[PDB]
C-alpha cells in the first residue's frame, strides 16, 4: 500500500533534458512526480534563476521513474 | 515545488485510532497523505484482515502529519 | 494554472481494454488519473462483480487523456 | 467514484481571505485542493500581480471543499 508521488510546479533540467524535435525536450525523473498538463510552467537549469517558458505535452510513469515532454515556449535570460 | 504525498487506497488503523463521538474516529498518519473521500473503503488494523468500512468525513494536514476524521459504517467479522 | 487529476483504486475496464501481449493489457480513460503503480488492485468490467486482479506497469497522460498498461495477475470468477 | 484533487502552485486570494492572527489568513477554495505545505509560494489577489509571499502551515478537506491557513511571510508592491 502507499502510492507516493511528487507535485513540481516547475521544471528543473539539470542539464539531462534532451531534445527529440525542434522545440520539444524530454526530461526523465526520479520517482512518480505529477505535472501540470498542458498549462505554461517555468523551465530552469537548477533548482535555485529562470531558464524558459514550457508546456508538457505528455507524461509518463513506468518502474518507479516519470519522463516528460515539453514544448519549450520561450527562453528567459538569454545572454548575448 | 518538491511537495510530496502519499495516496492511500484503504485506512489501516494501527490500533491507534480515537472516537471523538459515537461512529466516528480520528486516525494520525506520518506524512502528508490522501485518502478517497466522501468514497467508501476498507478499515483494517494491520496489513494482515478486514475489519469493517468506513468513509472519511475529514482531512486535514499539519507539520509533515496528517490525521483524517472517519466514519465506520459497518463491522466486518465481528466475533462473538 | 488548476491542475485536475482523479485517483482510482480500482481499474475498471467498460470492456474496452486491450491486450498487447499475453497477460498484460491497455486501457484508456478520459481525464488525467492517478492508478497506484506497481501495487496490485482489483479489476472489473463494471462498477456492478470483480473479474480478477491486476498491477499497473505504465501509466501516461495525453491530450487530456490516460491509457495504463497492466499486467494480469489473476483472473476472479472464471466460469466455464 | 474517483477521487478528484486540484494541485495549486500559488496562493490566489479573491479578496475573500480571513485573518485569524496577525500575519497568519485563512482561505476556502471549492473542491479538494492539493497545496505544497511548509513551502513559500505567491500569494495573489487575482490569476492576473504579486501580492507576496507565504506558506501554508494547515490544510483540510471537509465537504467538497478545502481551507487553508497560511502564513503571510512578506509582501511585493505594497504601495506608499
Amino acid at each position: 500500500m502507499g502510492m507516493p508521488v511528487e507535485f513540481n510546479t516547475l521544471i528543473v533540467t539539470k542539464g539531462k533534458e534532451v531534445r527529440i524535435d525542434e522545440n520539444i525536450f524530454t526530461l526523465e525523473k526520479d520517482g512518480y512526480r505529477v505535472y501540470p498538463m498542458e498549462i505554461p510552467m517555468d523551465v530552469r537549469k537548477t533548482k535555485f534563476e529562470k531558464s524558459g517558458t514550457a508546456e508538457v505535452q505528455k507524461l509518463q510513469w513506468e518502474e518507479g521513474r516519470t519522463i516528460i515532454t515539453y514544448k519549450l515556449t520561450s527562453l528567459h535570460s538569454v545572454n548575448l
